[PDB]
């Protein structure tokens, strides 16, 4: 679509929704378990890097036509049960009030299996029937690699799953995108 980099800024960094953006804007929520390939990911579709940061969610501007928000990853145990607790009232109030949020982008790695965090995490969006489009990341390094996801996912049949090397696959993913946005 037409989406061109250097339109592109983070808003904000917000924890309550008191210090979410308010805009007429569609919201895609990028949710995974490294905050590392997720960053990874949102550069490598943009067509930037050091754009993406790394606790927060990053609400990035698309060119004026979606925003981009990025999820805390949820792959690192905290012990603290207030830390604990502060991180899922957090996703909770995202996912649970934002009006914006379209569409959720989980991205897991092609060369594993899914982790327990991942299939709970998926299963948390159909309660929801948050839609959800599974990107699985790292493709260099596929046909039974995705259907072993999408088994242990347990997917919605409306929801797609594509592989994707962090060039190529960026066209794919904005057409997959470009329905949920306004």
């Amino acid at each position: 679509m037409k989406v061109n980099p250097n339109n592109i800024e983070l808003i904000i960094s917000a924890v309550k929704e008191e210090q979410y953006p308010e805009t007429e804007l569609s919201e895609v929520a990028l949710s995974g378990r490294s905050n590392v390939g997720k960053s990874t990911f949102i550069n490598s579709m943009i067509g930037r890097k050091n754009m993406a940061r790394t606790q927060t969610l990053n609400f990035y501007n698309i060119d004026e036509q979606l925003i981009f928000v990025d999820v805390p990853g949820y792959g690192y145990a905290k012990v603290s049960k207030t830390q604990r607790e502060k991180f899922g009232k957090m996703i909770e109030e995202y996912i649970t009030k934002r009006e914006n949020l379209q569409l959720v982008i989980q991205l897991v790695d092609l060369r594993h299996d899914p982790t327990q965090d991942d299939i709970l995490m998926y299963n948390y969006l159909k309660h929801f029937d948050i839609p959800t489009l599974v990107i699985c990341t790292k493709e260099d390094k596929v046909q039974k690699h995705i259907k072993n996801i999408k088994t242990q996912l347990d997917m919605d049949p409306d929801d797609t799953i594509v592989s994707y090397s962090s060039n190529n696959k960026q066209q794919q993913i904005w057409n997959l995108i470009e329905p949920y946005i306004s």
